[PDB]
Parts: C-alpha cells; sequence; structure tokens
C-alpha cells in the first residue's frame, strides 16, 4: 500500500480593538496585495501579483537570503463575507518542496464585541510521514502573525 499522510494544524489569534467588519474588509480588499511590502518593511526580494488582487489572484514570492523557504507561490481561493473567511493556498514551491502536499491558511475574522474582534488564523498541512521531524520546526505561524500585526496596526491607526 502507501503509509498514511500525516495532517497538522498550527493556529494564532490576536485580539484587536476594532470590528471584525474593519479588519475583514482589510484582509479581503484585492487591494492588499500589491501593498504587502508596504505593510512588512522587507521581507521580500521579489512579489509578483498575477490577477487583479481578489479571489483567484496568485502571488510569487521570492524571500531576502537566509529566510526559509527562499521562494513559493501562493493562491487567494476563498473570500467568504457572511463568515470573515478567507483561504489561502501554497500551490507551488516552499513547503511542497519538503513532503507537504497541501497547505492552507486560514484567516477567521471574528467579533469580540461592538467594537472589538480576535483574528483567528491557522496552518493546516499534509505531510510524507518521512518528512514529519524536517518541516515540523519550519512550519510556524511567523508569517499568520506578522499579517495580523500589520493589518491590526493599520487599522487602529487609521482610526485613532
Ligand atoms: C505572504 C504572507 C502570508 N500570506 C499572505 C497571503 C495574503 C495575501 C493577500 C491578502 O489580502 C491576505 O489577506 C493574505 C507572508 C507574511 C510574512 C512572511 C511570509 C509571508
Amino acid at each position: 500500500n502507501q503509509v498514511s499522510t500525516v495532517t497538522k494544524v498550527i493556529h494564532h489569534e490576536l485580539e484587536v480593538a476594532a470590528s471584525a467588519d474593519d479588519i475583514w474588509t482589510v484582509y479581503s480588499w484585492p487591494g492588499l496585495a500589491k501593498h504587502l511590502p508596504d505593510l512588512l518593511p522587507g521581507a521580500f526580494e521579489k512579489l509578483e501579483i498575477i490577477g487583479d488582487g481578489g479571489v483567484g489572484t496568485i502571488l510569487d514570492m521570492t524571500f531576502v537570503p537566509g529566510e526559509f523557504p527562499h521562494e513559493y507561490k501562493e493562491k487567494f481561493i476563498l473570500v467568504d463575507n457572511e463568515h470573515r473567511l478567507k483561504k489561502v493556498q501554497m500551490i507551488e514551491g516552499g513547503y511542497l518542496d519538503l513532503g507537504v502536499t497541501y497547505y492552507m491558511d486560514t484567516i477567521h475574522v471574528v467579533p469580540t464585541g461592538k467594537d472589538s474582534c480576535v483574528i483567528k488564523s491557522s496552518t493546516e498541512y499534509h505531510v510524507k510521514p518521512e518528512f514529519v521531524k524536517i518541516v515540523e520546526p519550519l512550519i510556524t505561524t511567523g508569517p499568520l502573525a506578522a499579517m495580523a500585526d500589520a493589518i491590526s496596526k493599520l487599522v487602529l491607526e487609521h482610526k485613532s
């Protein structure tokens, strides 16, 4: 037969003193992609956007030297305004070159009051069992936390 692939999930939250709608509005903004290096000081050696920024857009990203991974492409695969849920898939390169067969980020912006919310970020991946110990330490909440940190700051400042 084949040995089962292994599934791993990691999770990150950031509480934010702004409406779920204000935060959701930036995460789902088709204009965000182009602005990513404005939101992340460096990190990008290169960023090519294929598509209009909306769902179906492919981002091809090269990272400054050292940074693992160095290169990968990501695709915006779902926007759900009713749930404030967005999904972004890693589609080529990156961890897919280290025995990972599926890598999906989900962001869910959840109201905590009239004027507060929590950004729930998760990554789910499927990995060949002999590669689990290799990738386990490489795949972290770092990138989701960095996205939530930048968007949180942008929105709180746009309204202070
Ligand atoms: C590329 C990002 C994480 N993925 C970001 C995907 C995305 C694009 C456009 C969006 O409007 C959005 O909500 C998510 C990243 C961060 C730090 C370090 C490395 C990568």
